[PDB]
């Protein structure tokens, strides 16, 4: 499924302030991470591929079947992160970001939201 920004925004609701980070800063993430789109997929040079939403990586996160000597940290199938129902995702991201590294663990994040003014990102939205 392909969210729409203040429709994302409401579903990450239970993401807004935790471990410290806004709302904005996990739409902001989302939309340069997928797109807004929970099918999508990318492989990686070292052999792991990142799913959904998130794109939460198999050498850590999820188990894919292909990704040799990984973990499965969220101890769930890859594939259920690809789901309309964002709560796999939801679930799996909020022991991401408690790993130490917090938000720094999405590039995309790290590149381009990380102090911006992520606030922008759910403007007009009835929240
Ligand atoms: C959203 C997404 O999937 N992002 C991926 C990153 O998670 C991944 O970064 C590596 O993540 C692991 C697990 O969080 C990091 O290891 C952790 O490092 C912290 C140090 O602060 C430590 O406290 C944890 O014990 C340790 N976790 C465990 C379970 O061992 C590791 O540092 C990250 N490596 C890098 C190079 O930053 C990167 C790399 O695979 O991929 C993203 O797609």
């Amino acid at each position: 499924k392909v969210f729409g920004r203040c429709e994302l925004a409401a579903a990450m609701k239970g993401l807004d302030n935790y471990r410290g980070y806004s709302l904005g800063n996990w739409v902001c993430a989302a939309k340069f991470e997928s797109n807004f789109n929970t099918q999508a997929t990318n492989r990686n040079t070292d052999g792991s591929t990142d799913y959904g939403i998130l794109q939460i990586n198999s050498r850590w996160w999820c188990n894919d079947g292909r990704t040799p000597g990984s973990r499965n940290l969220c101890n769930i199938p890859c594939s259920a992160l690809l789901s309309s129902d964002i709560t796999a995702s939801v679930n799996c991201a909020k022991k991401i970001v408690s790993d130490g590294n917090g938000m720094n663990a999405w590039v995309a994040w790290r590149n381009r939201c990380k102090g911006t003014d992520v606030q922008a990102w759910i403007r007009g939205c009835r929240l």
